[PDB]
C-alpha cells in the first residue's frame, strides 16, 4: 500500500530528523521556483487516515483546497511539506500524529494519534 511505500523511499523532511513528515516525489513538477511563506497556495489533494476508513478528496468538490503557506492555518506536516514542492508537483506524504492532530486528535471525525496519509497536488501559488 502507498503509505507503507513512503515508509520505505519517502525522505524525512522534517528540521529534527524524527521520520515525522516522510515524503516520495510522484510526478515532477517545473522549474526550481518552491513556495516563499505567506505565498496563497492552491491545491488538490486526496487525504486519509493511515490505516482507517475515513477519505477526503478536494476532487470531490471541484474546488481546489487554499492557504496561507506557513501561516499554522494547516496541520504542521502540510506548512513542511508544501514548502517543499514545485508548481505541478504530485508527492505523498506520510504524517505522524506530532505533525496532524496529536494526541488529542480531533473527535468525532479524527480519532487520538492518528497518522495521515496524503497525495499533494501543487497547482499554483503567488505571493500575497
Ligand atoms: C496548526 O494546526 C492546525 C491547523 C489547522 C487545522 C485545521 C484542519 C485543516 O485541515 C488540515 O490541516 C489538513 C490539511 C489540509 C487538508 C485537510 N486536512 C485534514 O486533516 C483533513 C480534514 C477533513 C478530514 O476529515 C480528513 C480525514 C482524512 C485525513 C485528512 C482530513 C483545515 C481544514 C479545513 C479547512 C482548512 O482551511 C484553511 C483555512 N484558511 C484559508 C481560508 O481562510 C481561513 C484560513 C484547514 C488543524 C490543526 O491541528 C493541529
Amino acid at each position: 500500500g502507498a503509505p507503507a511505500t513512503v515508509t520505505e523511499q519517502g525522505e524525512d523532511i522534517t528540521s529534527k530528523k524524527d521520520r515525522g513528515v516522510l515524503k516520495i516525489v510522484k510526478r515532477v513538477g517545473n522549474g526550481e521556483e518552491t513556495p516563499m511563506i505567506g505565498d496563497k497556495v492552491y491545491v488538490h489533494y486526496k487525504g486519509k487516515l493511515s490505516n482507517g476508513k475515513k477519505f477526503d478528496s478536494s476532487h470531490d468538490r471541484n474546488e481546489p483546497f487554499v492557504f496561507s503557506l506557513g501561516k499554522g492555518q494547516v496541520i504542521k506536516a502540510w506548512d513542511i511539506g508544501v514548502a517543499t514542492m514545485k508548481k505541478g508537483e504530485i508527492c505523498h506524504l506520510l504524517c505522524k500524529p506530532e505533525y496532524a492532530y496529536g494526541s488529542a486528535g480531533s473527535l468525532p471525525k479524527i480519532p487520538s494519534n492518528a497518522t495521515l496519509f496524503f497525495e499533494i497536488e501543487l497547482l499554483d501559488f503567488k505571493g500575497e
